[PDB]
């Protein structure tokens, strides 16, 4: 028997088999299953992903909420991770989401860490520098979510651009039959990319943090003058802010390969403010 | 949908072609069965084909692809037997409707980028002296399953460790496919069929019967316990001329981090000249 599904309502399932069965049944009923993977602690950024999925005609939106231990560094703090289950589910009901998938670590990893996904070399770069096993954790859980839910489209934020690119590689490399949709970064009024981590910034840090987005947007417009102009402009803005330890500022092509001295690219930055690591990135057109 | 002629063997090289045909078949009610092979087909592969063909409403897809990723060096890859015309002739005689014969470029357009990292079992037995072998097997099988999307996939028990690892792949990545293991097909004297048996000269072919004789002797000696079973097998192998045993191990059936307890699998690998042969058999201890 297929588990119960109440249209127009938020149906919560914790068992992978249950959401797998409902997703299959729904796809056969004329719905297009959209998957929005999350680790909970939902904010406007996540809601933009939800809204992007909702607008596809015939959509039934599946939002997974799972704090994946495999992507937390040996030093990452799994237990400190924010958990607001009831509030999360309330936001999803408010958005008209019909399915929330909330598996336990045990249900997702019943045999512990055994077969896993090994990302390509891009996973050792940029964010992979301080966290070398992070993306293996991300790709492994995303592949599993894709196989459990079998969505027609899966939605990811461009905020975590390197993550997005690596998922696009996973999909191409493993011949996955799903469309990957990247959703533009949602930002606060002054440009700061929305993130659960922003609340950890004290006032001086929060004001200084505007430098990341300001540096990227200045770079985007300075780009008519060339790659070097764009980089120097972004660097000057970061240099005008106190307490912002830049870990990297790199211009690459859109797939994160070497950036041409002309054409489309992506400028990415990461910096530490006190004990908080912030990231941002932006599309760049050179020349 | 590319051309498809029912009751005839349709050969497709393009992944997109077989994927479209498979989906179209799945959509009309036919159940797609996949039999992955590296060609050089013999009666053991035909038993896999026959097992697939008897599933009601089945359409059988046999893939033939000598996967470069699972070979250590170009020498072994170049040495693998290739008998394309005989392979297709045998598939036609078996009533197979689809043969999937991809090129290396179509399967690895980006070289080795995202890949499958098998669990600890891949570093043992066959994997000991070939640490990347099973990562190559699991990566290609994962890709084949995503391309073809079969309801069931068939593997021979002859390469038992491979079969176990594929069951791990399916469980660990939540793949929606049933893995079917088919009993080893043997020559009249017990020799397990293998595309490598062609490299045994008359003397070696005669001596090679020791592997299956050792295993079956062990299976019957087992009523007296594990030591008796192992010693019976060792005695047979030791009496064989020109048989160099690589390993002879008795493990729990999952070959995992579990001690042997009642139901096991006895595995052997031995070299006859430059030809390495494998065989294995079910063992019940004290039964
Ligand atoms: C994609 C994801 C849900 C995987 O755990 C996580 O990395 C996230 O929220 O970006
Ligand atoms: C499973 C397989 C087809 C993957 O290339 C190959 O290892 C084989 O023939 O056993």
């Amino acid at each position: 028997a297929i588990p119960a599904f109440h249209p127009g309502e938020l149906n919560v399932y914790s068992a992978p088999g249950d959401v797998a069965d409902v997703s299959r049944a729904l796809r056969l009923t004329g719905r297009r299953v959209m998957l929005v993977p999350t680790m909970g602690a939902l904010h406007e950024g996540h809601l933009a992903l939800v809204r992007a999925a909702k607008r596809v005609p015939g959509s039934v939106v599946v939002v997974s909420i799972f704090v994946n231990p495999m992507q937390f560094g040996a030093g990452g703090d799994l237990d400190a991770y924010p958990r607001t289950p009831d509030d999360d589910l309330a936001q999803l009901r408010a958005e008209g989401v019909e399915i929330a998938f909330t598996p336990t670590t045990a249900a997702m990893y019943p045999d512990g860490l055994r077969t896993t996904v090994q990302p390509g070399p891009l996973a050792a770069e940029l964010e992979g520098g301080p966290r070398p096993t992070h993306f293996a954790g991300v790709l492994t859980v995303v592949l599993k979510l894709l196989q459990i839910v079998r969505p027609d489209r899966v939605f990811f934020g461009e905020k975590d651009y390197q993550q997005l690119v690596l998922i696009r590689q996973l999909v191409a490399d493993f011949n996955l039959d799903v469309a990957v949709v990247g959703v533009p970064t949602v930002r606060e009024a002054d440009g700061l990319a929305m993130s659960s981590r922003n609340r950890y910034l004290d006032p001086a840090q929060r004001a200084a943090a505007v430098a990341l987005s300001a540096a990227l947007t200045a770079a985007a417009h300075a780009a008519t003058a060339g790659a070097q102009a764009a980089l120097d402009a972004a660097r000057a803005v970061l240099d005008a802010a106190p307490g912002v330890a830049v870990d990297y500022l790199e211009l690459r092509d859109i797939g994160l390969g070497p950036m041409p001295l002309n054409g489309s690219g992506r400028l990415l930055v990461a910096a530490r403010l006190g004990t908080t690591r912030l990231l941002d990135n932006i599309a760049i057109e050179i020349g």
